[PDB]
């Protein structure tokens, strides 16, 4: 198998409540794009959530980083790619590229996923399927890595509602991408955009948890975001980089 | 063209980020697919949106009923079939029946739409297509009319923020089903579940504003809600009916 064949390309029409004021497509819906087609590569070939749960293991996301020179626009056909660039003992590094209507990749993306046992929650081979599916398309940007925010003043809270909570009664990834975008104000998105955009998946939450959100403006265009739960416990932290 | 050919019919997955605790499709989701239908199937035939604003007109959606026996599980194949019931003076009615993986009708919608000149935004025929696609598809539930809402005391209040807006700088249809949902208590969603869900579109939010909910419980298992921005205006109205 080439290392085109190991690829797997997905194609999305950008629609109008899946994009912002200024008619690009939000970082939660392209995030909800990539995670999906995640799943659709993996569970083709054997090596998804259902395969593994049959082993009594699952997948769990630990960091996501998007990178864009821009943003498909409403009603413009997008595309996104996605293979698996390294499978090591504790996690596997899932890689994307985004496509633009022209076939210009406009951006790339970086998720780290681990696999964890299911009786004993303890994390983490060759059995399977997936090790033959590892390639070596470039994906040239930074990996995500820990996050530090010094704040300990919360800029928000907001309590977790029937519309966040998934099937398994957290709160879910996408929608703390939400919440985090809502703390920065209008004028950055009229004169600005999200260039890089990080998130470490580190606890969950549940309906009803009080969600308070701390923030570090490290500099002008670099945020990071820290969201905690009930006062004390870090459920995600984020980074945030304007150009 | 037969009765059968002036259907629109089109294909879905329920994604994981698309579905409620209970793994089944959110209303807010099923809303924003039978809406995309909607365009799909005017724009294929010329008249949707485009083809009205080159003669300054526009489609505004002013009411959304939607009555099922069930939603899709998460991962099950649906569809949508979509329909011109009636082209009116005023308004025009769109149909809609939600189908399961089965084949098996599982849910109806009726939608009603104004067509506003876009210079004096005054309301409102033949030199266009849409009157050769009104179609005789039977839609067995009642038709949505006004909804009464008597409290004048709120339930909740919510800033319009980021997520909430789209490319028209409002408060996005979909966006307001999810904060009506938000009303309820989780203990009602465990034990039963939405049969027959409403909208009546009423004037627009912007970015910024204070949506207060007004809300009567008129039967055990009915609420109608109103939602006001800053104070008085009312933005829309909803009728809930669980079993
Ligand atoms: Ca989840
Ligand atoms: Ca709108
Ligand atoms: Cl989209
Ligand atoms: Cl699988
Ligand atoms: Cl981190
Ligand atoms: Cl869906
Ligand atoms: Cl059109
Ligand atoms: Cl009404």
């Amino acid at each position: 198998m080439s290392e085109e064949n190991k690829i797997g390309t997905y194609q999305f029409v950008a629609e109008p409540f899946h994009v912002d004021f200024n008619g690009r497509l939000t970082m939660g819906v392209l995030g909800n794009h990539l995670l999906n087609c995640a799943g659709f590569h993996a569970s083709d070939r054997g090596f998804g959530i259902a395969t593994l749960n049959e082993d009594n293991y699952t997948w769990v996301l630990s960091r996501l980083a998007i990178e864009l020179d821009e943003m498909p626009y409403q009603y413009e056909k997008f595309s996104v790619q996605t293979w698996v660039e390294n499978v090591y003992r504790l996690f596997t590094d899932r890689n994307f590229a985004v496509i633009d209507k022209d076939g210009k990749k406009i951006g790339y993306a970086r998720s780290v996923w681990a696999m964890i046992n299911l009786n004993t929650r303890k994390p983490a081979l060759h059995g399977g399927s997936i090790v033959d599916y590892i390639c070596d398309e470039p994906c040239p940007i930074e990996k995500p890595s820990r996050i530090k925010v010094t704040s300990n003043q919360p800029v928000a809270t907001l309590t977790a509602k029937y519309s966040d909570i998934d099937i398994n009664g957290h709160v879910n990834s996408i929608r703390y991408i939400e919440h985090i975008l809502d703390l920065f104000p209008i004028e950055l998105y009229q004169t600005k955009r999200i260039r890089r955009f990080e998130m470490a998946y580190v606890a969950e939450s549940y309906f009803g948890d009080e969600l308070s959100f701390f923030c570090d403006e490290v500099s002008e265009n670099e945020f990071h975001v820290e969201v905690k739960k009930n006062g004390s416990e870090v459920v995600c932290r984020s980074k945030v980089i304007f150009e």
